[PDB]
């Protein structure tokens, strides 16, 4: 008793594929499965592995037919005694690996060569012999291991030269199911959600009324007439062979003698709204031609005059307690247990339990507010409610992102999570892993079970969320936890006590945002419909749907151009770098373009266009999906950034309204520091370590943008987003909605032209509601694009042309200064901020007075340091001298503390 | 292919060639100084060697 690791995959056909993922299902060897060793005859149950380091048949004896195999090769599917040359029809004359399909007689063979160790080869097909027999036992002829063939999905992976270089077992794993699910071998952390689960049912349930009798259905029809209270043995509305397991109520037979030369009028076009089932029979070895007006239906001159009958069966069902119906043995009643129902007329599946809704004598089932059948009444008079299919729901995975680990936990969504835990030993749900076990459960507050998790009582930052305050993480096995919203804090409130700075610092920070996405076009006779034209025909049918879909394309595209030309060219003229690169003590470098580099890019703007990733010539597909080009290259828009900021390296503020008006960059500085509440003097005392602070900032930023991960998350998500939506449409034309198959020329080359126009009418209209469903939505992420790009080309406005005063819109500290730089279908801000540090404490009171006259701060805070009074700003510490031209005053100080002999 | 088009073909007598060029298709735009100015227009074939 072995395991077989990998072994046991073969090509499903004989088509050639490289470099993709195929998705298939058949018959295949279960990933590290049980295969039986030998170091005797052996069933066969519908296919084996076979490996070495055969005769088929099915009695192994004379009576049944088998077949032999054998570089000379005999098969011979002949009874051969095990002498016997008899009763066959079939001859054929001419590590190692070998699998056996029998399907639809024909028997096939793969077999594979290398010269059970560990790893997995890949077998070929050699024979496909139409035996045509019953194969269940064979045995071996002469350290040969049998595996067993189930019906299993693999995804199994292609290369350049079109060789299978690997598969994974879409059944094996949670994990398994999650790579099969993305259609992909490496997997990012998070959660992601996949196929759904449910409860399987557990037994049978039937109820029938017990009256047992032998019915007359035989004596009418050989001899209108009522037959109920019988047991029949045995179409407009019901099937023949599907009538003996439904219970009616009162079926009436219509009799009358009318030769087969009536027969032909006897039917509707009788109600047009009821069934029923007709028989006729002739054996030949009156009426009314006049009457003013007819009849309604169901209701009651001359002679056919017969020389040498018509049976109109009714059923009523559902109305009255079943009276009339075939043979079923009853069964006993099951509660609390998913199980299936076979009452009267509701076959279903749910979970049943005793009702206490207030039936009516004549009423015997029951409704709820949608007409749902959520209650009945048992054959036996007693009201038991069928509340709900048991149980399902949706399956999540949570994985670190199997570049740590392997391992998974798995959430079940809506689940009481003790029916989850008796379903999973008892083998009763769907999804159906080979390996996967249980250890710990914890019952999310509503999100349900968490499997694979344990839980911790500290809390973090929220890795991952699951649930209402609960999420997850790996680092923190993996830990499922409570979210932790922040720093408890507390400060000393007080009355005579106030805080103020007595340092700074630069800070610059980052901000990205998309402006624009990719603009597609498509051709929709090309796409519908391709290089036909007894299908084009048909497409003129619809109107003009083509046209308007070409319109809706067109408008998307021309309003990707105004996106970026609003944002970027907002400048009237072009200015030159200064060739400098060195202003004051700042260095301009890595934000403005290199004259000694091939590519007219800055250093931090050619790292912006390497984190993002996509994947003449003039080529093309058949579907008829391409992509326009931008109107703006990325090399004019890297021409209107590199204005900008020299704009605002020379000029300054005094851009774009007016005119251009120099100012040596130093002296600006000192007056966006006016801009938020600090004097002059701040800048022209400390402008070495200030200038130092901005160097090192900028360098902070372009290290980080090299060894970081995902700081352009925003702009990969558009890529992402646009790439599934085009991957979708195209895998939409291998489907067939209803018609034999999926590609045209395939149903176009065999066709009678009366069959064929009805298939390819539903490929057209399956294809034409994809290609719509694909417009609106690209519809509404283009209106969300549009409202980021009017935010983006605000943003240039109000912090790159000038200074901000609204509150954290342009950065978090107290905004100096902003710099635009270029990302692809997108832009980067560069904020540049005050923020203030090293608090210390003093003393305040609200007013001061002299001579019984009060003086109040005309701009400022009292404070006392710790000797004598003094008078400053909020944002800096600066003690000046309280004087007259500080203050002012305004009546007798009777509701204002304080007082010193320090004015004037 | 993924679509279920063929795209490659085996030569019965010993080639394979490719068959994935469908020749050329693509949409026609014209280029109008409006019927005004005068009558003589441009027209654009998009896509196209
Ligand atoms: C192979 O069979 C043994 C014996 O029952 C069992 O313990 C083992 O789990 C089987 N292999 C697998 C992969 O389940
Ligand atoms: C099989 O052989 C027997 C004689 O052994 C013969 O009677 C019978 O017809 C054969 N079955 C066929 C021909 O289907
Ligand atoms: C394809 O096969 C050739 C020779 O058999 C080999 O040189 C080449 O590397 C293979 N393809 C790839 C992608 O390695
Ligand atoms: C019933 O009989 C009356 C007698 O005049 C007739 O007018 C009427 O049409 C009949 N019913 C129907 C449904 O025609
Ligand atoms: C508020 O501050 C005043 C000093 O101006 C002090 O006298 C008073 O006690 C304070 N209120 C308190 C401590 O509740
Ligand atoms: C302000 O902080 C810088 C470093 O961030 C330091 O070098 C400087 O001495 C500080 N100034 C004062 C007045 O504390
Ligand atoms: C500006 O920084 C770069 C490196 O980022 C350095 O090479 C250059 O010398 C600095 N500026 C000046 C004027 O040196
Ligand atoms: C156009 O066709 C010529 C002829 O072979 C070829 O050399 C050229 O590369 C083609 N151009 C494009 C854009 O396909
Ligand atoms: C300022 O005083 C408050 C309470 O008086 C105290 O909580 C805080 O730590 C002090 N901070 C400094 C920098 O002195
Ligand atoms: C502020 O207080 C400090 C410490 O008490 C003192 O050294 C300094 O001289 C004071 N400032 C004045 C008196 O202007």
């Amino acid at each position: 008793q072995h395991t077989s690791s990998m072994r046991g995959v073969y090509y499903p056909d004989e088509i050639f594929r490289s470099d993709t993922l195929y998705l298939t299902q058949d018959l295949f060897l279960p990933f590290y499965s049980n295969v039986t060793g030998f170091h005797p005859v052996i069933p066969f149950k519908d296919g084996i592995y076979f490996a070495a380091t055969w005769v088929f048949g099915s009695t192994m004896n004379n009576k049944s037919q088998s077949v032999i195999i054998i570089t000379n090769v005999v098969i011979r599917a002949c009874n051969f005694e095990l002498d016997n040359a008899f009763n066959c029809t079939f001859e054929y004359i001419s590590l190692r690996e070998f699998v056996f399909k029998n399907k639809d007689g024909f028997l096939y063979v793969y077999k594979g060569y290398q010269p059970l160790p560990s790893g997995f080869n890949t077998l070929k097909p050699i024979f496909k012999l139409p035996l045509g027999i019953n194969i269940t036992n064979f045995r071996a002829i002469l350290a040969y291991f049998v595996g067993y063939l189930k019906p299993t999905t693999f995804m199994l992976k292609y290369d350049e030269n079109g060789t299978i270089t690997d598969a994974v077992d879409c059944s094996q794993n949670p994990l398994a199911e999650l790579k099969c699910s993305v259609k992909s071998f490496e997997i990012d952390k998070g959660i992601y959600q996949t196929s759904n689960f449910r409860v399987v049912p557990s037994g049978d349930v039937v109820r029938f009324p017990n009256i047992t009798n032998l019915c007359p259905f035989g004596e009418v029809f050989n001899a209108r007439k009522k037959i109920s209270n019988c047991v029949a043995d045995y179409c407009y509305g019901v099937s023949a062979t599907k009538l003996n397991d439904l219970c009616f109520s009162n079926v009436y037979a219509d009799s009358f003698v009318v030769k087969g030369d009536d027969v032909r009028q006897i039917a509707p076009g009788l109600p047009d709204d009821f069934m029923g089932c007709v028989l006729a029979w002739n054996t030949r070895n009156k009426y009314r031609y006049l009457r003013h007006g007819k009849l309604r239906p169901f209701e009651r001159l001359n002679d056919y005059g017969f020389y040498t009958r018509v049976v109109v069966l009714s059923f009523e069902l559902l109305n009255a307690p079943a009276t009339v119906c075939g043979p079923k043995l009853s069964t006993d009643l099951i509660k609390n247990q998913c199980v299936n129902f076979n009452f009267n007329g509701l076959t279903g599946t749910g979970v049943l339990t005793p009702s206490s809704k207030r039936f009516q004598p004549f009423q015997q089932f029951g409704r709820d507010v949608s007409d749902f059948t959520d209650s009945v009444r048992d054959p036996k008079t007693s009201e038991i409610l069928d509340i709900s299919p048991c149980s399902f729901g949706g399956v999540s995975v949570i994985t670190p992102g199997t570049n740590a680990s392997s391992e998974v936990a798995v959430l079940y969504q809506d689940v009481n999570c003790t029916d989850v835990s008796t379903a999973i030993h008892a083998d009763q749900l769907t999804p159906a892993w080979r390996i996967y076990s249980t250890g710990n459960n914890v019952f999310q507050t509503q999100a349900g079970c968490l499997i694979g998790a344990e839980h911790v009582d500290t809390s973090y930052e929220c890795d991952i969320p699951i649930g209402a305050g609960i999420c997850a993480s790996y680092h923190t096995s993996i830990v499922a936890y409570t979210m932790s919203l922040g720093a408890d804090s507390s400060i000393a409130y007080s009355n005579n006590t106030i805080a103020i700075p007595t340092n700074f610092s630069i800070s610059i920070t980052t901000e990205v945002m998309p402006v624009s996405m990719a603009k597609t076009s498509v051709d929709c006779n090309m796409y519908i419909c391709g290089d036909s034209t007894e299908c084009a025909n048909l497409l003129l049918q619809y109107g003009s749907f083509c046209t308007q879909l070409n319109r809706a394309l067109s408008g998307i595209a021309a309003e990707q151009d105004r996106n970026t030309r609003e944002v970027f060219a907002q400048v009237k003229q072009m200015y030159k770098t200064p060739t400098l690169k060195y202003f004051g003590g700042f260095n301009f470098s890595q934000i403005l373009p290199d004259p000694l580099k091939p590519t007219k890019r800055s250093f931090i703007e050619d790292l912006l266009f390497n984190k993002v990733t996509l994947a003449l010539i003039c080529a093309q597909k058949f579907n008829g999906l391409t992509v326009l080009p931008p109107l703006l290259t990325d090399d004019m828009i890297a021409a209107y950034t590199a204005a900008l900021v020299s704009g605002t390296a020379t000029a300054g503020w005094t851009f774009g309204a007016g005119a251009a008006l120099q100012i040596p960059f130093a002296m600006q500085m000192a007056y966006r520091f006016n801009g938020i509440g600090v004097t002059q003097n701040v800048l022209y005392e400390n402008q070495k370590q200030i200038a130092n602070q901005f160097n090192k900032a900028i360098s902070q930023i372009q290290e980080s943008l090299t060894t970081t991960s995902t700081a352009l998350g925003k702009l990969q998500d558009v890529v992402n987003q646009n790439a599934q939506a085009l991957n979708t449409l195209v895998k939409q034309l291998s489907s067939n909605f209803g018609a034999i198959s999926s590609v045209l020329n395939d149903i176009l080359s065999r066709l009678d032209k009366v069959e064929a126009e009805v298939q390819i009418d539903r490929l057209i209209t399956g294809r034409l509601q994809s290609l719509q469903t694909y417009v609106t939505q690209q519809l509404i992420r283009a209106a969300e694009i549009r409202a980021s790009a009017n935010l983006a080309a605000t943003k240039m406005s109000e912090c790159v042309l000038g200074q901000s005063k609204r509150v954290d819109f342009c950065g978090k500290g107290y905004h100096l200064m902003s710099f635009p730089q270029a990302a692809p279908h997108g832009v980067v801000f560069l904020h540049v901020t005050y923020v203030p540090s090293q608090e210390r404490n003093f003393t305040t009171a609200p007013a001061i007075c002299h001579e019984g006259k009060a003086y109040f701060p005309r701009e400022g805070v009292f404070v006392f340091n710790g000797t004598s009074w003094f008078i400053t700003q909020r944002n800096f510490f600066s003690p000046q001298i309280i004087t007259t031209d500080n203050t002012f005053v305004s009546g007798n100080c009777d509701v204002v503390i304080g007082i010193i002999n320090n004015t004037v």
